[PDB]
């Protein structure tokens, strides 16, 4: 089966609740493996204790910068950066999990959770999963964001792992 991973989300260290994701290993196995390993922390680094640095209500929650905590950072399990695997999967609606980047072939650890259909990103950002449970937790998170993306409180991944 495709893997399932979870984040436990906290607001300034208070439990908010659990989000679980399906990873589309069947269509983007390299990109799915990256996010799975960073979620388990089996390699000794990954998402745990990292923040959603950029949240824009009605757009997306951006996270996964566990090096520099501000959108300049993050690293893949394959080195700093890796290639765009394909653009088969599209930004079809709320719950879509897609890679943030800084142009072609600059995939790291940074990702976003769509709270809308973001079709203008189709072909620019590799889609690799979707929210399975806790879309209400993502909707709560999205209320701590602003038009520029600054969060009014610290939104953290207190825990994460694989359920598969």
């Amino acid at each position: 089966v495709n893997p399932t991973v979870f984040f436990d989300i906290a607001v300034d260290g208070e439990p908010l609740g659990r989000v679980s994701f399906e990873l589309f290993a069947d269509k983007v196995p390299k990109t799915a493996e990256n996010f799975r390993a960073l979620s388990t922390g089996e390699k000794g680094f990954g998402y745990k204790g990292s923040c959603f640095h950029r949240i824009i209500p009605g757009f997306m929650c951006q996270g996964g910068d566990f090096t520099r905590h501000n959108g300049t950072g993050g690293k893949s399990i394959y080195g700093e950066k890796f290639e765009d695997e394909n653009f088969i999967l599209k930004h079809t609606g709320p719950g879509i999990l897609s890679m943030a980047n800084a142009g072609p072939n600059t995939n790291g650890s940074q990702f976003f959770i769509c709270t809308a259909k973001t079709e203008w990103l189709d072909g620019c950002h590799v889609v690799f999963g979707k929210v399975k449970e806790g879309m209400n937790i993502v909707e709560a998170m999205e209320r701590f964001g602003s038009r520029n993306g600054k969060t009014s409180k610290k939104i953290t991944i207190a825990d994460c792992g694989q359920l598969e």
